[PDB]
């Protein structure tokens, strides 16, 4: 149907906008701390601590399959990156501190993304 096509075009357009958002957020992680999944070979107890691991590579795979239906879903995954790190790592670590800086800098990007998503529909 034409209605299904139109809904598909909207998903494609959201996907484009979320790719630009993802790029902007990942620039706020210049150390690449959050670029890839925590390795279970290197942190073998990780899944005893963290129930829903997340990272930028994993988000990028989901995005390229058009797997985010709305900005809320995308933000959920971004917040898991931050929130997982702030539980597993202590305050005095480079990991925790990187998460805080990514959260603070990313809030700005997400604030305007929400306006764009709402505005364009």
């Amino acid at each position: 149907s034409m209605e299904q096509v139109a809904m598909e075009l909207r998903l494609t357009e959201l996907t484009r906008l979320l790719r630009s958002v993802l790029d902007q957020l990942q620039d706020k992680d210049p150390a690449r701390i959050f670029a890839q999944p925590v390795s279970l070979k290197e942190v073998p107890d990780y899944l005893d601590h963290i129930k829903h691991p997340m990272d930028f590579a994993t988000m990028r795979k989901r995005l390229e399959a058009q797997g985010y239906k709305n900005l809320h879903e995308f933000e959920e995954d971004f917040d898991l990156i931050i929130d997982n790190c702030m539980k597993y790592n202590a305050r005095d670590t480079v990991f925790y501190r990187a998460a805080v800086r990514l959260r603070d800098q990313g809030g700005v990007v997400l604030r305007q993304a929400r306006r764009e998503v709402d505005s364009i529909g």
